[PDB]
């Protein structure tokens, strides 16, 4: 299995009951979400949110803060 990725109109429909937040070092934005998609269903989420993609206080090394939601 794997986390759907859920668009901002179902997200807005519905509260997460967590956040992971996961570090990615410039390799690929869908390398990033991939890890999402695996963290969030290991935490057994249905669906999974990207909320914000920003560098971990210095360049290069960027960090993928994730909305996560059961079914």
């Amino acid at each position: 299995h794997a986390a759907t990725e859920l668009t901002p109109e179902q997200a807005a429909a519905l509260k997460p009951y967590d956040r992971i937040v996961i570090t990615g070092r410039f390799n690929a934005i869908g390398d990033a979400v991939s890890a999402v998609s695996r963290r969030a269903d290991e935490e057994g989420a249905a669906s999974f949110y990207v909320v914000d993609t920003s560098e971990f206080g210095n360049s290069g090394n960027w960090r993928v803060v994730a909305d996560v939601y059961k079914a």
